[PDB]
């Protein structure tokens, strides 16, 4: 396979799913910016966010649609499931349609969109 | 790998241009295989209703504009993904602009596959 659907996949397993956010730092580039659903957020607005969200309750699973991926040099898109639990909520799943750009093995670039927003 | 499969972004372009731009329904099947499937924002849509759905649709008043994120693209063998604005505008209302990310699979140079997501739905 290719290097960044590996990253791109351990990033998934090891910061997110763990919720692990001591990993951001690891996995993403200091010049990161996310743009998502409308949003463009950099580096330290995304750390410090998910810092916050990983504090939580939440708990996340994640699954792929192995059909769906592209992937090249320094470059991943794919199909992703999020699906989101809550105590005493029920949980929910998003669809997301991301594209990820690599510099030096760290992700630098995601632009994705999501549905339900 | 035949001459096709290493240029699906300008593939894509072309589509974009000439079949959805220029509201050319006789493209879509020059463009895309007849066991093709949409999945778009939660809803899967083949070849049939794909094909007579945009026949009609590009009869009527609407006419479309495509932006490209030009920083977006991932070119793979037979694929690629990309990151598009399509607006669309009908006399008399104002236009409507949607982000679409999506990914694209071709089989000898047809679209086999999308998937995609919209902002706003
Ligand atoms: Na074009």
């Amino acid at each position: 396979s290719m290097v960044s659907i590996a990253l791109l996949r351990e990033m998934f397993e090891k910061m997110v799913v763990a919720k692990n956010a001591e990993l951001i730092g690891h996995y993403y580039d200091p010049d990161f910016v996310m743009y998502s659903d409308g949003l463009r957020q950099e580096f330290a607005e995304f750390n410090e966010g998910h810092r916050k969200i990983y504090a939580s309750a939440i708990s996340y699973a994640i699954e792929y649609d192995e059909d769906a991926w592209v992937q090249a040099p320094d470059r991943v898109a794919g199909r992703v499931w999020i699906t989101t639990s809550r105590p005493g909520e029920k949980p929910t799943r998003i669809e997301v349609i991301l594209i990820a750009a690599y510099r030096d093995c760290r992700i630098h670039r995601i632009w994705e969109t999501t549905w339900p927003s």
